[PDB]
């Protein structure tokens, strides 16, 4: 009774559907636990990235982002009487449901005038290898509300933060809780490396309280592991100078509700701290539990749904797409795995996503943007790698007052051809100038590409076309410098 | 001849050439420059526009005018304070701008100390003979020489000026030299011209005007920035307008008048009469070569300009010229592409020139713009089948800033037959960051699905680029079609 059954209506679902249903003029089945944002399950028709992620935390980063422009304008002329100054978080979330929930709405006006094209309030799993149930409730014993037969099944299920066994969890929150705060946490710990975790410190820091501050812990030795050592050192100074205090190297081990409601929180280097707002931003995995995937022997590998490059299970008909896939965790991936997913399927040519080279961006403050190789994977690929760096503070921060604010850029290549592995920025607009030099990349841009290319000034940008001498090189893995 | 090499300019192109000629090929270089520091009565010094009276303080000042911006859009974000008690200081602009150029200045100056084989000559220059370089104290021929410089080669690099019409009146307006030194800003400004410069300046003006002050644009033309995509002169034209900039077109000022309270009256060919308190004339900038003395070695002009040839030579053998006194593409970047090239050609193994062609750009207008490669109206006359991409939303943060006016275009034009971009061109905050990268792809010779194959960064304006995968319309042979 239907093509293709869809399991979530996030960003990978609903795009193989639409496409399903459009394209190929085929008879899709969508499902979803709640239409609208907010709890108790959090997400809903749009998925992560349109009620818990992408959208609304670019909103409060941007609103987070004013604090800056507000502090800086008075290098420029700009005078107010700054003591009546104050930020109404109320507001910020005010305005983030309204426009959260207009999307919502919108997703489902589209549901209507799509003609193949139906949703189904509930949970879902698999009956059997062609069968699919949408139950009242996560328990397999709740009520069915619907049995859907299909030939086709995708599995879009997204995934979900990750909270640790320790004891007090029930005192913490995940990033999901954070969009519904009715009030700025005075001092808030965030715990985690992370981008989530650092984004969030971000603008938990930025509508404090008067004498609220903001603590950022992690277990390794800085944060942002993954990411290109120069940003992740610079991150930390920039972070810390606008008054993040971040902990390395500490681990919570216990938290405890005191009688003002407090959390006490104990790490396991016996340190102890209190804080009104406790957030756990350590990891997400894939949501498979609930799918009942034992009823169609879908294997699973590192908690997620095993796939193969075209997005195939090991159940013919069985296919698998984003975050539930655990492969790149990133909204436009999603989107893309499923558009491939959809043709390899009911069209003439099989096709899959490049999971290399794709760019990304931290929105921090100031943010990071990103792609290709870090050095350290680099040099352990190839025998001659050149690293190009540039450290500088632009203009406007000398005149804004925060001099601080370095801008960095790091280009990095294979030295044997010239062709570039990664380009990785630190500073204002970062996320925006990334995106072009993505293509650049799928293009098999080299060094000299770049500087050959004539400069747009004045920007940051423009530093990416003046890099032609490397700082250094990695030679089998050591680094080189010429005398 | 005890000089290699003698540049009359020190802007961006010849510093760029002294530089490289030292540096790079240990030659004895003359620079010739007519003051040492920023500001009147000559204006550019060492440093040239750019850092003078261009780029820098343009980018610093229009820096300032955008918070304008974020002072009235943190509101739909939760931030609130006495908006009453608020004021633009713009002779605290003044101020940090004026140290930041004074800074560079000084910068250059040391420079000079610490580069053996470069020699800085203050005053002005000109040509005796073809090798043979005087540096006199003013502008006149006439005036005392106070250095006589041979040499093999010449660089010529004086840059342009402004461009003032013989009207009536003329004398009682200014050109953007003036404005970077105003004491304080205009209540009611009138800009003349439909180019950047003067676009950039309305934004400037229009940010630190005071209470009832109101900033007028005229232009002579239909709509502003002519030679720039129609959608973006457009779209341009009404957020401009809906920020409180008014715009005049199809108006040709006759006179400007000085009345007795101070102000001026400008008397426009369509009989119209209005009065304000600063005309700013920005028209045009002319290549100066008159002080030059060109005749004294034979340099031919073309079009008010030294003529030059792809590799930057002049019709005499020796005599170069880059830069804005070229007239070929006014951009920092290009005077200083042209001077590295040239230096390699002259004094290097390898004969180098500049692509002129696919340059990337800004205009720094509020909201910015950002281009590279050719307009639809150019590519549709090169070009048998072009496929024009058009993309327009208004992004998130607009939408709850309370700025929904301020829409996101972008555009891409091809090559049909093959794919091939030919142009993008963008508008809406971050455009002229954007587009370096974008840069960087036309000289790839990127094509349409070498975009949208590209995965997106998200959430970004840009990622817009890499989502158009069917064209909104096409010109064959100049005619516009559609698919049914
Ligand atoms: C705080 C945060 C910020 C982020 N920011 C960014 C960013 O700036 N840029 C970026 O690229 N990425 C960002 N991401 C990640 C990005 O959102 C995800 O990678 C992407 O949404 C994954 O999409 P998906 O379709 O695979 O999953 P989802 O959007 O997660 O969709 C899963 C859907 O499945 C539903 N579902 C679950 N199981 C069932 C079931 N049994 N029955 C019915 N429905 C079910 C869920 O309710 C959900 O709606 C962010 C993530 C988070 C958490
Ligand atoms: C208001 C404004 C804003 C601009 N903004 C931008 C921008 O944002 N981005 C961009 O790319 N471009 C911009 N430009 C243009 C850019 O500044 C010029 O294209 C570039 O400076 C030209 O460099 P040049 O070396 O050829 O000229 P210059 O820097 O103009 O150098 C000419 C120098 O020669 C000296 N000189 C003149 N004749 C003599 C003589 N006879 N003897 C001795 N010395 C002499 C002058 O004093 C001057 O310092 C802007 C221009 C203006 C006017
Ligand atoms: C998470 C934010 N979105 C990205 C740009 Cl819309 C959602 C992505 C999911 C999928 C691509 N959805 C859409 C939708 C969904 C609902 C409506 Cl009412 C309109 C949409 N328009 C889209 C336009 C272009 C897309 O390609 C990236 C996707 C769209
Ligand atoms: C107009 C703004 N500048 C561009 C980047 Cl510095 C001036 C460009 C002119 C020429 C390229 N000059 C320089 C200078 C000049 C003086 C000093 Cl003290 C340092 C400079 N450093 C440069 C570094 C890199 C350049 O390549 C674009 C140019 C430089
Ligand atoms: C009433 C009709 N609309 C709702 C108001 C339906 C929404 C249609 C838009 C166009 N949706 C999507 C897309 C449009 C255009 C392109 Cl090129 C792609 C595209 N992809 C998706 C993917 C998923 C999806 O689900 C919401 C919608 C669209
Ligand atoms: C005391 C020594 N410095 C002054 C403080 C001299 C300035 C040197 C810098 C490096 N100047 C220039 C350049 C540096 C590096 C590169 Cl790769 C290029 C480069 N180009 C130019 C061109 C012109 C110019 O004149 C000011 C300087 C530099």
């Amino acid at each position: 009774i239907f093509d293709l059954v869809v399991i979530g209506a996030g960003s990978g679902g609903l795009e193989a559907a639409w496409n399903a249903a459009t394209l190929y003029k085929k008879r899709v089945a969508v499902i979803d636990v709640q239409m609208v944002h907010g709890p108790p399950f959090f997400s809903a028709l749009g998925g992560t990235c349109v009620n818990v992620g992408c959208v609304p935390k670019k909103l409060m980063v941007t609103g987070a982002q004013y604090m800056e422009h507000l502090r800086e304008s008075a290098g420029f002329g700009w005078e107010f009487d700054r003591t009546t100054l104050r930020a109404e978080w109320k507001n910020l979330i005010a305005v983030k449901d309204e426009a959260v929930l207009n999307i919502n709405k919108s997703y489902d006006e589209m549901f209507r005038d799509t003609e193949g094209l139906e949703f189904f309030l509930g949970w879902g799993s698999l009956e059997s290898k062609n069968v699919v149930n949408v139950r009242e409730s996560a328990d397999p014993a709740s009520a069915v509300k619907e049995r859907l037969e299909t030939e086709h099944i995708l599995l879009a299920s997204g995934s979900w933060p990750h909270m640790p066994n320790i004891p007090g969890i029930e005192h913490c929150i995940s990033s999901n809780e954070a969009f519904y705060l009715p009030e700025p946490p005075r001092r808030v710990l965030t715990v985690g490396g992370g981008f989530i975790s650092v984004e969030f410190a971000g603008i938990f820091n930025a509508y404090k309280p008067k004498d609220g501050q903001v603590t950022l812990c992690y277990r390794g030795e800085m944060i942002l592991r993954g990411f290109d050592h120069t940003l992740r050192e610079e991150l930390t100074k920039q972070l810390t100078a606008n008054g993040i205090q971040i902990l390395t190297k500490e681990n919570p081990a216990k938290v405890e509700l005191n009688a003002d409601g407090s959390k006490s929180v104990t790490f396991e280097s016996g340190k102890k701290m209190d804080f009104d707002l406790v957030m756990m931003a350590i990891g997400r995995s894939p949501r498979t539990k609930d799918l009942q995937l034992q009823n169609a022997g879908v294997m699973i590998k590192n908690g997620g749904v095993q796939v193969d490059e075209y997005s195939r299970t090991n159940v013919s008909n069985i296919y698998a797409i984003g975050d539930v896939t655990n492969r790149v965790m990133l909204t436009p991936v999603a989107i893309n795995e499923a558009a491939a997913l959809v043709d390899t399927v009911f069209g003439t040519t099989p096709r899959k996503t490049d999971h290399t080279r794709v760019a990304s961006a931290v929105f921090s403050i100031p943010p990071i943007g990103t792609c290709g190789l870090i050095e350290e994977v680099a040099s352990k690929r190839y025998e001659v790698v050149a690293v190009y760096l540039s450290s500088f503070t632009p203009l406007m921060h000398k005149v804004s007052g925060s001099k601080y604010k370095t801008f960095v850029a790091k280009i990095i290549t294979n030295h044997s051809d010239g062709t570039v592995l990664g380009v990785h920025l630190l500073g204002d607009n970062a996320p925006e100038i990334i995106q072009g030099i993505g293509i650049c990349l799928k293009l098999n841009a080299k060094i000299s590409d770049f500087y050959n290319t004539i400069g747009v000034h004045p920007t940051s940008a423009e530093e990416l076309c003046s890099m032609r001498t490397p700082s250094y090189y990695y030679v089998k893995g050591e680094k080189m410098e010429k005398p």
